[PDB]
């Protein structure tokens, strides 16, 4: 029915208390959403990239805070787009548990611009729209408080931003945003 992944940025930017309110805001935020036609997979990226699981292993142990707890922060810089590329291509593929017929759910988590990346998002986003995921993305602290990174929010996220775009001023107020994500996602 539905495969929600979940792509979080882990760079050395976000210090240690903050990756772990990101790592609550996603156990939360998963088991709000569970049900059972509902799988979930996660990828943390940096310069480096890790699925921490996939819809298959998810589905064989369905429990968030047991899946979520043990995974630890990447550091480096942030290569969102490669990020993404990555999550359409591998956590979308029927190899890794993907249900061909699902609704394709992504919610991308970041505190910063992307930057050292070999991918532009003109590479990316294209073949996420032709391969139907839907983009949800939550911009946390100063890197998205103007008006020119905020683009890079709407860039990443499904049209319309209006309803697909999320920025928040620190991971504490992540919190603040979860009834919204949850009923977005619902409908
Ligand atoms: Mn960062």
């Amino acid at each position: 029915d539905s495969d929600i992944a979940f792509l979080i940025d882990g760079s050395g930017s976000i210090i240690p208390h903050d990756f772990r309110r990101m790592k609550e805001f996603v156990s939360t935020v998963m088991e709000q959403l569970k049900k059972s036609k509902t799988l979930f997979s996660l990828m943390q990226y940096s310069e480096e990239f890790r699925i921490h699981f996939t819809f298959k292993e998810f589905q064989n142990n369905p429990n968030p805070r047991s899946l979520v707890k043990p995974i630890t922060q990447l550091l480096g810089r942030t290569h969102t787009a490669t990020g993404i590329r990555k999550v359409v291509r591998e956590l979308f593929n029927i190899t890794n548990g993907a249900r061909k017929n699902a609704f394709k759910i992504l919610v991308v988590i970041t505190d910063g611009e992307k930057f050292g990346d070999p991918l532009g998002y003109e590479d990316v986003i294209p073949e996420a729209d032709r391969e139907g995921v839907i983009r949800y993305v939550i911009g946390v602290g100063d890197a998205f408080r103007s008006e020119k990174s905020r683009q890079e929010l709407n860039t990443i996220a499904s049209k319309p931003p209006r309803d697909h775009v999320f920025q928040v001023n620190n991971f504490e107020a992540l919190k603040t945003i979860q009834n919204q994500l949850r009923e977005k996602i619902f409908a």
